[PDB]
C-alpha cells in the first residue's frame, strides 16, 4: 500500500538562483504549476516513435515570481538565466520574505490535498534551497504538509524499467530530446523549465503518477542546503 | 503635467474567463494576472516596419493564473471558446471564489511596487465589475481597494487614432487589434493567460504613449460598480 495515499495534486516546481550550492545561493525566480492527477490521467498516450510533445492540461494553476536576492548572481548564473540583482532590483522585485510565504501558502491551499512537489534535481538542489529560504523566515514553512519527489529518479525508472547497461544523460534537456526528438524552449527560465518538466512527465502519465505515489516523501524531511 | 495618482510603477495585465455574457449573471472560471514594472515598458523597442514584429515580453514578470469552480454552468459558447466547464473544473478539484483566493491575490499584489494599475481589455464594463461582484460575496476586505484600473479598449483607441489622422469603423476586440497591428493571429484566445499575453503585446505597440495614457486615466478600483448584486 502507498505510504501517503494517492497524490491528488502534482506541483511541478523549478527555481532559478544566484549560483550553485557551494556559493550559498539565493532564489531569483520560482515557478509552480499545479496539476490535478485527473488532468495527467487524461493525457493522450504516445503516438508512436517519436511521440508528439503532449499538450499541457487545460486546467492548471500557475504561479511564476521573480525575487530580488540579497547577494549578486554568479556570472555563470546570470549568463544562463538572464537574471541579475540589477535586473530584479531596478524592476522593484522584493526579497524572499514573509509575504511570499503567505502567497505560497494560499496557492498551495487552493490545491486538493495531498500535494506532491515535482522538481528536476529537486533532491540535491531545489528542495534543499527552498527549505533554506523558508527556514530563515518568521512565517512557518507552508510546505510542512506537502510531499516532494525528484523527477530525475522518476524518469530513470520509467525509462529503464520499461525499455543495455549504457548510461543515459538525465539532464532536463537530454530527457526531453530523447523522448520527443525536439529541442526544449526557454531553457533556464523558471517557467520554461517547468513546462519542459511537465512535458516529460506527460510521457507516461499513469506510470509517472504511480511512481510519485510510491516515492513521495514529506518536504519537512528535506535537509536545508545550508544554514 | 499634473497626474491624478502619480506614475504607475506596476501595470498588472488582467484577464478573466467566466460562465457567460453579462445578462447571464456570470461567475469567474479563470483569472490571470501578469505584473510588469513600468521600466520594462519604458525599455520596449518602438514598433517600426510593416508589419512590426510582435514585441518580446519582458524577462522579469510576475504571473498568477488560476482556475475557479463556478456556482453555475458555463454557457455553451462560453464553454466551447474557453475550453472550460463547471463539471470539469469540479472533478479537477478547483475551489470556488473564496476568502483564501482573496488572500492569495492580496499577497500577489503586495509584491508589486506601488502605485499599481490593473489593465484589462473591456475591463470597465466586464472584468472589473465582475471581479467587484465576486469580491463582494466574500467576508474578507477587498484586496484591490488600493489598486487602480484602466480599460485597454480606450487606450488602444486613443493610440491608434493618434497614429493615423481623421477622418472608418474598426473592431476593438482584443483579436482585431492584435491582427491589425502585427498581421498575426493571436494564440490561445479566450484563455485567461493567452489573452493576457495578447493584451501585453498590443500594449507594447507604443509603450511610452501607453504608459502616459495609463498614468492619465488610472482610477481607483474601489470606485468600480459591481456587475450585479
Ligand atoms: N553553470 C552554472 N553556473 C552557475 N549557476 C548554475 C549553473 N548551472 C545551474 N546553475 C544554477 O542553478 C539554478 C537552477 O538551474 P536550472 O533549473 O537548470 O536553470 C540556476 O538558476 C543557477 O543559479
Ligand atoms: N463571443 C463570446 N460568446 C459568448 N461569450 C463570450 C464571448 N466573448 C466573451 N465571452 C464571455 O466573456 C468572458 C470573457 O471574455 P474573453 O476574455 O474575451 O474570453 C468569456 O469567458 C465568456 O464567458
Ligand atoms: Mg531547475
Ligand atoms: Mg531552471
Ligand atoms: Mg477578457
Ligand atoms: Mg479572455
Ligand atoms: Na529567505
Ligand atoms: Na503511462
Ligand atoms: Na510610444
Amino acid at each position: 500500500t502507498l505510504p501517503h495515499g494517492h497524490m491528488q495534486t502534482l506541483i511541478f516546481l523549478d527555481l532559478e538562483a544566484t549560483g550553485l550550492p557551494s556559493s550559498r545561493p539565493e532564489v531569483t525566480e520560482l515557478c509552480l504549476l499545479a496539476v490535478h492527477r485527473r488532468a495527467l490521467e487524461n493525457t493522450s498516450i504516445s503516438q508512436g516513435h517519436p511521440p508528439p510533445v503532449p499538450r499541457p492540461p487545460r486546467v492548471v494553476d500557475k504561479l511564476s515570481l521573480c525575487i530580488a536576492p540579497g547577494k549578486a548572481c554568479s556570472p555563470g548564473a546570470s549568463e544562463i538565466t538572464g537574471l541579475s540583482k540589477a535586473e530584479l532590483e531596478v524592476q522593484g522585485r522584493q526579497r524572499f520574505d514573509d509575504n511570499l510565504a503567505i502567497l505560497l501558502r494560499a496557492f498551495l491551499q487552493r490545491q486538493p490535498q495531498p500535494c506532491c512537489l515535482v522538481a528536476h534535481n529537486g533532491d540535491r538542489y531545489d528542495f534543499p534551497l527552498l527549505q533554506t529560504e523558508l527556514a530563515r523566515l518568521s512565517t512557518p514553512s507552508p510546505l510542512d504538509g506537502t510531499f516532494c519527489v525528484d523527477s530525475i529518479a522518476a524518469l530513470k525508472a520509467l525509462e529503464q524499467a520499461s525499455s543495455n547497461g549504457s548510461r543515459k544523460s538525465y539532464s532536463l534537456g537530454s530527457i526531453y530530446t530523447r523522448l520527443y526528438w525536439q529541442a526544449p524552449t526557454d531553457s533556464h527560465t523558471a517557467e520554461g523549465d517547468v513546462l519542459t518538466l511537465l512535458s516529460i512527465c506527460q510521457w507516461k502519465p499513469q506510470a509517472l503518477l504511480q511512481w510519485v505515489d510510491e516515492h513521495a516523501r514529506p518536504f519537512s524531511t528535506v535537509k536545508p542546503m545550508y544554514g
